[PDB]
Formats: C-alpha cells, sequence, structure tokens
C-alpha cells in the first residue's frame, strides 16, 4: 500500500476515471497513470476486477508488461502504475501514419515477448487488443490491462469461463465464443487480431459487423483481408494466429520466432 502524501495527481483526465502523476521513492520520483475509484458510490465489481489486475500483476516481471507501483487507499481508491507515457498503440498509429513496417514489427516483437513470457507463466490475459499495448517510447511496448486474467489451474492449459459474458468478442479466438475456454493459444489468435491493428495504423477490425457475424464469417473459414501495403510475412503470421483449432494454432513460443529480425535456431 502506497503513501497518499507521497503522490501528486495532474487534474487531466485520460481516455475507472485515470490520471497522471508523480510518485514519491525512495530517492527519484517515478512518473505514474493511476486508475481512480470512488470510496463509497463505486461499483464494487469493477473494483473487485482492479484488485484482481493488482493481485496478477504482483505476480509478474517482465520487461514488456506494464510494472504496478501500488495501491493508495486514500479520498479515493487508486491502482498506480508506471506510466507508459505514449500511451495506447491504437491512438498513436492512428495519430502517426509514417511509422515504417521495421518499427511495427519491432513493437508487435516486444508484446510476443511480454506474451511468451506470460505463456510460461502459465496466466491467460484474455484481453489482449492494441489499445492495450502501451508504448513507453516510439521503440518501447508494454502489455496493460489485465483485469480480465487468470491464472491458470495446475493441471489444465485454459481458464473455462460459466458462460459468455461481456467480452471483447472481435479480439477472441473460436473456442471462447463457442466453449468459454481460454488458453495462451486463445491470447495468440487475439494478438493476430492486434497485429491486424497495428498494420492497419489503429483501425478498428471486423469493421461494421456484429459479433453474431464475426462469429459467422470466421466459422466459414472467412477472414479479415491484408491491410494496405502491410509486409506480407506479417499478414501471413496473422493468419497463422487465426487457426481455427485450438491444437494446430501456435504458442507464443513459436509466434515470438517469426518476429525476430536475425538469424536464429528452433
Ligand atoms: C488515452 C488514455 N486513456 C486512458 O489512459 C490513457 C493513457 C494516455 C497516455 C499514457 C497512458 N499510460 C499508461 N501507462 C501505464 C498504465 C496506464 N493506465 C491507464 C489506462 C491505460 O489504458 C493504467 C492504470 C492503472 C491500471 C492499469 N492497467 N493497465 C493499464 C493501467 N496508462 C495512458
Amino acid at each position: 500500500y502506497l503513501d497518499r502524501k507521497l503522490l501528486t495527481l495532474e487534474d487531466k483526465e485520460l481516455g475507472g476515471t485515470v490520471k497522471k502523476g508523480y510518485y514519491q521513492m525512495k530517492k527519484v520520483v517515478k512518473t505514474v497513470a493511476v486508475k481512480i475509484l470512488k470510496n463509497e458510490a463505486n461499483d464494487p465489481a469493477l473494483k473487485d476486477e482492479l484488485l484482481a489486475e493488482a493481485n496478477v500483476m504482483q505476480q509478474l516481471d517482465n520487461p514488456y508488461i506494464v510494472r504496478m507501483i501500488g495501491i493508495c487507499e486514500a479520498e479515493s481508491w487508486m491502482l498506480v502504475m508506471e506510466m507508459a507515457e505514449l500511451g495506447p498503440l491504437n491512438k498513436y498509429l492512428q495519430q502517426n501514419r509514417h511509422v515504417k513496417d521495421k518499427n511495427i514489427i519491432e513493437l508487435v516483437h516486444q508484446v510476443s515477448m511480454g506474451m511468451k513470457y506470460l505463456e510460461e507463466s502459465n496466466f491467460v490475459h484474455r484481453d489482449l487488443a492494441a489499445r492495450n499495448v502501451l508504448l513507453v517510447t516510439q521503440h518501447y511496448a508494454k502489455i496493460s490491462d489485465f483485469g480480465l486474467s487468470k491464472a491458470l489451474r495446475a493441471d489444465e492449459n485454459y481458464y473455462k469461463a460459466q458462460t459468455h459474458g461481456k467480452w471483447p468478442v472481435k479480439w477472441y479466438a473460436p473456442e471462447c465464443i463457442n466453449y468459454y475456454k481460454f488458453s495462451s493459444k486463445s491470447d495468440v489468435w487475439s494478438f493476430g487480431v492486434l497485429m491486424w491493428e497495428a498494420f492497419s495504423y489503429g483501425q478498428k477490425p471486423y469493421r461494421g459487423m456484429k459479433g453474431s457475424e464475426v462469429t459467422a464469417m470466421l466459422e466459414k473459414g472467412e477472414r479479415m483481408g491484408c491491410p494496405a501495403g502491410c509486409p506480407r510475412e506479417m499478414y501471413d503470421l496473422m493468419n497463422l494466429c487465426w487457426t481455427y483449432d485450438v491444437e494446430n494454432r501456435p504458442g507464443f513460443a513459436a509466434v515470438e520466432l517469426r518476429l525476430r529480425n536475425y538469424y536464429y535456431d528452433v
């Protein structure tokens, strides 16, 4: 738990309510991003989600995952993260349309390294989308938003949800939609959608379609087309991520290899 007296918040709300702040550490100040909830008139489920996020993010340690500073219980309830100051990747690419192919590949490779770590750690993210990739710099991406994430049971490779909730269905794999089963391979499917977004400079996927129409499209074997100017090898990797059968879809170790820009062995 953090000391309210060591936190300064700027008033501007970004996009729970979000503010930038400065948190005084043992020697230096750290720039932070804070999600803020009201103490009494809050939504208990939304607070439960951020407590769940905190519980997950306390167990993670990787350079491509946003680091939590802590929780502050004061005039409001606050979840404090190290700030990735350039913000969400989708918004960044919408506003910066001359980011080069090599640079987009570098960023999505960093996401694949964070996700290879998550997969090794046996956590499922369950909301992997370009809006949840935050940029530290134009050459350094981090994964964020662990509100739906789950620690997998020791005896299974998937989390089974009771039924469909309110979900980011356009990023979800068919086994998620049809059987409510979430594995790291389901996150790989989402990563393919994230790649499409990144090479479409933050356009929304399955534009104009209802979730039910996306399900029917995918079951027929149809997929989003290649973004204008997208490197062919990156569109081919998207299609591999969008393998319908979860058993033939690659895991993140295989995907991460395919985003490296140097020679390697498997
Ligand atoms: C555009 C926008 N909308 C909401 O936040 C932003 C924004 C804008 C610029 C920078 C950042 N950076 C950032 N860096 C780390 C965490 C963080 N947030 C705010 C939500 C970002 O989608 C968080 C605070 C508390 C818990 C969190 N989990 N995942 C992110 C996050 N934001 C954001």
